[PDB]
């Protein structure tokens, strides 16, 4: 038994084995637009992933994840609310059953299909590790999509799907680029958060932008054939993976734009 979105381990009864959960900078959160305030000491941001560089893929059963080498500053995110450098470390997405639910965050109470999540920690802190333990050791850029037009830059993930179905599997997954899953404008939202999957630490720098990427239904649809499950065991599809947005409690959502 342990953690997971089902009826019995689903985030309603994470706060008993994480007390956290219930904690002052839970994540996610509503976005309400017109409560959030324009910031003009708000720098743009400075994302560098020219050098990224992907190792591999893999299902660990909550979702899946993109692994890059962050043994040097390749793949960086700095600016905006930043201080310092945060590298890249992995990339993963929520999603669901239907086309309209599966981002955590939401706009307006509005939902969107899933949410991509590019985690960077703070070099300042040595490692991931010691980085979560920290206010500031992580920065998190959530990006989300909707269904229309088929996103280009995203095929080679959703092709490499069918050979870790199961959680355990994992498989190479060499030059892929992040920049191919980028929105055109970086315009953002930002507040100070947590991780949305257990151990839920508040040590996240939340930054969301405005404009969601398009990716196709068929693309989408191959993210919902992934299972729960290990392999040999019954199939549970690996769908809405997704937390409910939380209270924003003492917090104040600050936007990069008016
Ligand atoms: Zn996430």
């Amino acid at each position: 038994h342990h953690w997971g979105y089902g009826k019995h381990n689903g985030p309603e009864h994470w706060h008993k084995d994480f007390p956290i959960a219930k904690g002052e900078r839970q994540s996610p959160v509503d976005i309400d637009t017109h409560t959030a305030k324009y910031d003009p000491s708000l720098k743009p941001l400075s994302v560098s992933y020219d050098q990224a560089t992907s190792l591999r893929i893999l299902n660990h059963g909550h979702a899946f994840n993109v692994e890059f080498d962050d043994s040097q500053d390749k793949a960086v995110l700095k600016g905006g609310p930043l201080d310092g450098t945060y590298r890249l470390i992995q990339f993963h997405f929520h999603w669901g059953s239907l086309d309209g639910q599966g981002s955590e965050h939401t706009v307006d109470k509005k939902k969107y299909a899933a949410e991509l999540h590019l985690v960077h920690w703070n070099t300042k802190y040595g490692d991931f590790g010691k980085a979560v333990q920290q206010p500031d050791g992580l920065a998190v850029l959530g990006i989300f999509l909707k269904v229309g037009s088929a996103k280009p830059g995203l095929q080679k993930v959703v092709d490499v799907l069918d050979s870790i179905k199961t959680k355990g599997k994992s498989a190479d997954f060499t030059n892929f680029d992040p920049r191919g899953l980028l929105p055109e404008s970086l315009d953002y939202w930002t507040y100070p958060g947590s991780l949305t999957t257990p151990p839920l630490l508040e040590c996240v720098t939340w930054i969301v932008l405005k404009e969601p990427i398009s990716v196709s239904s068929e693309q989408v649809l191959k993210f919902r054939k992934l299972n729960f499950n290990g392999e040999g065991e019954p199939e549970e599809l690996m769908v809405d993976n997704w937390r409910p947005a939380q209270p924003l409690k003492n917090r104040q959502i600050k936007a990069s734009f008016k």
